DNA sequence: CATCTG
DNA sequence: CAGATG
């Protein structure tokens, strides 16, 4: 990487801002100088070279200075070795504990995993279940056993009505050797964009999921998106499986596989792909394909039955989720 | 964005 | 309801 160097230390900026200072507006400067930069051509040479670009300014160009002169920031250097700021990232490791909460624990003088367990009470659902897997929850989840969770997933729905579609995508549908967790949308052709949220459907399929043990706890549950945690089961006498996050969302019949495509990926694959739509006169989000005219106005929804449906609306030659690395 | 907390 | 969270 041409200026990985500054790049990495401007990403390690904004995420001070965002997670210690809660300062949101050099946050996002941070983060901005940093994309400007990895576009950049050229090997940065000095802070003022790079206040050429927009995005860049006086305090980013004097660190930029000093990180060529020196090879480190004195800054980074104080904010790495400082008690607060290294408590409040590992607190933020817990899932369901944020910025603000990190703070509010930090003040409160609870500053590590230990201060957490003794200090239950003072967490909510979501923080206690987070701290309950911490370490489980940072594991990576090896394809051998995505593929054992998809095959309870997919035959329990299927038990449970033989219409629901459901697709476990992200990472995974492209083939990934891991996976940080499971993503699995969900739809049902009696549940479409106009008609009223349908409650049951999800929550059929989280209760038959839970009936058989396989979900283990809930973060987050409503009408159309589920947050929790699965684990596959074990014979009596051999060690039991990590317990892994997953998420199921119930998306509209008619914006399913917009919705496929979308959280399939990758990033940059959408990005390209969303490109060369506005370039064939269309515009592609997660829930919908619409011509796109000329003065700018978006056409009605049209109709997709597959992903092939919207590869063949821009012309493209469909692409297995293999494929779909860019 | 969808959901939870207090 | 605002603020927070993934
Ligand atoms: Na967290
Ligand atoms: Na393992
Ligand atoms: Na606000």
């Amino acid at each position: 990487t041409l200026n990985g160097g500054i790049t990495d230390m401007l990403t390690e900026l904004a995420n001070f801002e965002k997670n210690v200072s809660q300062a949101i507006h050099k946050y996002n400067a941070y983060r901005k100088a940093a994309s400007v930069i990895a576009k950049y051509p050229h090997k940065i040479k000095s802070g003022a070279e790079a206040k050429k670009l927009p995005g860049v300014g006086t305090k980013i160009a004097e660190k930029i200075d000093e990180f060529l002169a020196t090879g480190k920031l004195r800054k980074l250097e104080k904010i790495r070795q400082d008690d607060t700021s290294s408590s409040i990232n590992l607190l933020t490791r817990v899932s369901g504990i944020g910025p603000s909460a990190a703070r509010k624990f930090v003040d409160e003088g609870i500053k590590t995993l230990e201060d957490l367990r003794k200090n239950e009470d003072k967490l909510n659902h979501h923080q206690r279940i987070g701290l309950k897997y911490f370490g489980d929850f940072e594991k990576r989840i090896p394809r051998e056993e995505m593929l054992q969770m998809q095959d309870i997933v997919l035959n329990e729905v299927k038990k449970v009505d033989s219409e629901y579609i459901a697709t476990v995508c992200g990472s995974f549908r492209r083939g990934a050797e891991s996976s940080g967790d499971m993503d699995v949308l969900l739809t049902h052709p009696s549940f479409t964009s106009e008609s009223t949220k349908q409650p049951k459907l999800l929550h059929q399929v989280v209760e038959q999921l839970q009936k058989v043990h396989f979900i283990t706890d809930t973060l987050s549950k409503g009408k159309t998106k589920f947050m929790g945690v699965c684990q596959l089961p074990s014979k009596n006498d051999e060690k039991e499986y990590p317990h892994r996050r997953i998420d199921i969302r119930l998306i509209p019949k008619d914006q399913y596989y917009c919705g496929m495509l979308y959280f399939t990926g990758s990033d940059i694959f959408n990005k390209n792909m969303r490109a060369h739509a506005l370039e064939k006169g269309f515009t592609i989000n997660e829930y919908t394909i619409r011509p796109l005219g000329v003065t700018g106005v978006a056409g009605e929804p049209l109709p997709v039955d597959s992903e092939k449906d919207i590869f063949d609306y821009i012309q493209w030659k469909y692409r297995e989720p293999k494929d779909r690395s860019e």
